[PDB]
């Protein structure tokens, strides 16, 4: 049974590439990470940094979560990320995404012992 930490890794971690997102990156990644299974997940961010680096964010800048909770953290440094955003023409089950590479600070929610990322809140 998938832990929240494991789900975060599946939904949000892609340490395999430096950028290097083809115009096709999101189409393929959203499907393979199972984010197009029950619906087209409309927005999803993949982070191209080491797991250690992203986990480290849980001890970085404490910031308010969008939901009003206090357990969110913003990375001190910008991180390589790919924003995946459903296109206007996209229709389930043929989910289609615009791929946008950027370098931005990430904000994640962390929980548990060990204290680890469980939710992607924002990129700024
Ligand atoms: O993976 C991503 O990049 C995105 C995944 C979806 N989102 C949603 C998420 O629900 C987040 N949000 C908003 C309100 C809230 O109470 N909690 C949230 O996580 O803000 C985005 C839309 O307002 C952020 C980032
Ligand atoms: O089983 C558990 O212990 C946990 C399973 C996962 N979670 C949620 C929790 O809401 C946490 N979360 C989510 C959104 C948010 O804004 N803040 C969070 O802490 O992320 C997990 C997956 O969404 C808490 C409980």
């Amino acid at each position: 049974k998938e832990t929240a930490a494991a789900k975060f890794e599946r939904q949000h971690m892609d340490s395999s590439t430096s950028a290097a997102s083809s115009s096709n990156y999101c189409n393929q990644m959203m499907k393979s990470r199972n984010l197009t299974k029950d619906r087209c997940k409309p927005v999803n961010t993949f982070v191209h940094e080491s797991l250690a680096d992203v986990q480290a964010v849980c001890s970085q800048k404490n910031v308010a979560c969008k939901n009003g909770q206090t357990n969110c953290y913003q990375s001190y440094s910008t991180m390589s990320i790919t924003d995946c955003r459903e296109t206007g023409s996209s229709k389930y089950p043929n989910c289609a995404y615009k791929t946008t590479q950027a370098n931005k600070h990430i904000i994640v929610a962390c929980e548990g012992n060990p204290y680890v990322p469980v939710h992607f809140d924002a990129s700024v």
